[PDB]
Parts: structure tokens; C-alpha cells; sequence
């Protein structure tokens, strides 16, 4: 699933990046430590407006 990064992740991402990643990675990993958030039109409006 694709997700943005909030944090660099080493070894799979950078703040910033929009990327895919492994499902299972991003539930019990990214989501879960607030690293990164789903990258649906919703969520990039909202992080645009609080960058
Ligand atoms: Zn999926
Ligand atoms: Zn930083
Ligand atoms: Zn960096
Ligand atoms: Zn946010």
C-alpha cells in the first residue's frame, strides 16, 4: 500500500517519500510508531496544510 513518510525509516523510506510498501509492514510498523500515515487524498490535503 502506498503511504507517505513522516520520519526516514532506514532501509525503506524518507520524510516526504510517497511510496508502496508492504501491507503488514505498514499496520503493525509505520502506522503504529506514527512514521508514516495512508496516502489517500484526505490525508495529503491535511498533511499539506499542516506542513
Ligand atoms: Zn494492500
Ligand atoms: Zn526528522
Ligand atoms: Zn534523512
Ligand atoms: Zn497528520
Amino acid at each position: 500500500m502506498k503511504v507517505i513518510f513522516l520520519k526516514d525509516v532506514k532501509g525503506k523510506g524518507k520524510k516526504g517519500e510517497i511510496k508502496n510498501v508492504a501491507d503488514g509492514y505498514a499496520n503493525n510498523f509505520l502506522f503504529k510508531q506514527g512514521l508514516a500515515i495512508e496516502a489517500t487524498p484526505a490525508n495529503l490535503k491535511a498533511l499539506e496544510a499542516q506542513k
